[PDB]
């Protein structure tokens, strides 16, 4: 469970949010296969409840209503269609499970679905997958309100509603048998592995009991006996009881302290700056690496008020944005999930942005398909990230370094730092409010290097800055605090 599955030299995953499967197969042909993606997370593809107050917000693919494979992203064949085409360019499909619960207790009981079910919140009623009031932890739950109230009560997180959310009784075998009937309708199809959604709100063992039903991958793309990759949703920051290596015999889990101190030290705060990331990871308080799944930004958190609140950096904020993600993407710790976004009317009254509900770009409810511009960036209000150069590149950065030790490190005492990755990469941040001119020992055999974030390797030639590493594996490395992008780095694949 702790292995991504994805082709041997491809080591990210990209969050392709909202996004259709149609668009989702086309983009695993036209850009992940040939630019060295590994995979791809998708919002989940089972159906959910339809809200239209507020207007098919991104929270109500969150709201189950049944595990027919029937949502706005499209129907089943069309998902069969994506994961084949995927799969048949070497570029994995990950799953957004949601698992731990059905919709909002209060949801009015109608057709108001996905995909058309009928389904009865205030009777319990899912006649879709089926489950009725035996399936729901109404019983378990000790809370007054039959709600989530206390964070500090291990026991009621797991028991009692999230949000209101219909909690199911994931200790029942009759519960735990449709999930993974849903879930191994989902690898018999070709998925490489899932995003357990809310996994903190699942005991660890009723999560195991789960993964124990689970089938080895489609033998047609995948070596025999090959596990389903997990990594289990679960937000902790510290000072919960909860603790993340109380899922570690499942999977992976999401290091949500990843990102909210990569925020912070990137945007200064409190006194932090980017010579302390010497001895990021484990050292940082984080879960080990081998079960980190790592991110700047998710789809919750990068509208400021998730797990890390205004810390965490998003498309916004693109300039310490793409430093963020280069960092990252040039670090060894933990496999790197990259977030694909789209745009919305971010409107902040009183700190908060009252907009954070809005969906996907959309015509009358119905998403709107993914454009490439001639530039390769995307249109109708899709942020493509993925497509940034600056990441894109950094993302086959971490392919060509895979494997290679953090060495030569340096740092000024302030936000100017470098390292490299063996002899095979090497990276150059400048965070502080000056110029950073210097020679650095870089570890790469000698020669001329085109820099992958102010261009690319294109016909022989950069497009962008050129560096010069001479015999000794020296070179010098000039970053205004003024540039573009104040971050450089350069990589074995990147030499004329
Ligand atoms: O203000 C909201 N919710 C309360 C604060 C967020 O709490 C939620 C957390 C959450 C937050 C912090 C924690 O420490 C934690 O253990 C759980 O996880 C969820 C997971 C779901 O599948 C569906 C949900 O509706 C939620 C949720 O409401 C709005 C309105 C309804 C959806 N929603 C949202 O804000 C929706 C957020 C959302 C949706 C999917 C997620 O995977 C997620 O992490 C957050
Ligand atoms: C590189 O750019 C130079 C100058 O434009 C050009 O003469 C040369 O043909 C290009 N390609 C190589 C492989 O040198
Ligand atoms: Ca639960
Ligand atoms: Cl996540």
């Amino acid at each position: 469970q702790y292995s991504p599955n994805t082709q041997q030299g491809r080591t990210s995953i990209v969050h392709l949010f909202e996004w259709r499967w149609v668009d989702i197969a086309l983009e695993c042909e036209r850009y992940l296969a040939p630019k060295g993606f590994g995979g791809v997370q998708v919002s989940p593809p089972n159906e959910n409840v339809a809200i239209y107050n507020p207007f098919r917000p991104w929270w109500e693919r969150y709201q189950p209503v049944s595990y027919k494979l029937c949502t706005r992203s499209g129907n089943e064949d069309e998902f069969r269609n994506m994961v084949t085409r995927c799969n048949n360019v070497g570029v994995r499909i990950y799953v957004d499970a949601v698992i731990n619960h059905m919709c909002g207790n209060a949801v009015s009981a109608g057709t108001s679905s996905t995909c058309g079910s009928y389904f009865n919140p205030g009777s319990r009623d899912f006649p879709a997958v089926p489950y009725s009031g035996w399936d729901f932890n109404d019983g378990k739950c000790k809370t007054g309100s039959g709600d989530i109230e206390n964070y500090n009560d291990a026991t009621q997180v797991r028991d009692c509603r999230l949000t209101g959310l219909l909690d199911l009784a994931l200790e029942k075998d009759y519960v735990r048998s449709k999930i993974a009937e849903y879930m191994n309708h989902l690898i018999d199809i070709g998925v490489a592995g899932f995003r357990l959604d809310a996994s903190k709100h699942m005991w660890p063992g009723d999560i195991k009991a789960i993964l124990d039903k689970l089938h080895n991958l489609n033998s047609n793309w995948f070596p025999a006996g090959s596990k389903p990759f997990i990594y289990q949703e679960v937000i902790d920051l510290g000072g919960e009881p909860i603790k993340s290596s109380d899922y570690f015999g499942n999977g992976r889990v999401t290091e949500f302290k990843y990102g909210a101190k990569l925020g912070t030290v990137i945007r200064k705060w409190n006194g932090e700056k980017m010579s302390y990331l010497k001895n990021w990871g484990e050292g940082w308080g984080f879960v080990p690496s081998d079960r980190a799944l790592v991110f700047v930004d998710n789809h919750d958190n990068q509208r400021g008020h998730g797990a890390g609140g205004a810390s965490i950096l998003t498309f916004w904020d693109a300039r310490l944005y793409k430093m963020a993600v280069g960092f990252m993407l040039a670090h060894p710790y933990g496999f790197t999930r990259v977030m694909s976004s789209y745009r919305w009317p971010r409107q902040f009254q009183n700190g908060n942005d009252v907009n954070d509900w809005v969906g996907p770009p959309n015509n009358n409810g119905v998403i709107k398909e993914v454009t490439i511009n001639p530039d390769t960036t995307c249109g109708n209000d899709w942020v493509c990230e993925h497509r940034w150069r600056q990441i894109r590149n950094m993302v086959i950065f971490r392919n060509v370094v895979d494997g290679q030790p953090f060495t030569n490190w340096y740092d000024n005492g302030s936000n100017q730092v470098a390292f490299g990755r063996g002899n095979r990469g090497f990276i150059v941040f400048n965070n502080d409010d000056w110029s950073f001119s210097l020679t650095l020992q870089t570890g790469l055999p000698a020669g001329t290097y085109c820099d992958v974030i102010s261009g690319d390797k294109i016909n022989g030639n950069c497009t962008g800055i050129k560096i010069y590493v001479s015999d000794d594996g020296k070179a010098h490395f000039s970053i205004s605090n003024s540039a573009e992008d104040p971050f450089i780095a350069i990589h074995a694949e990147s030499k004329l």
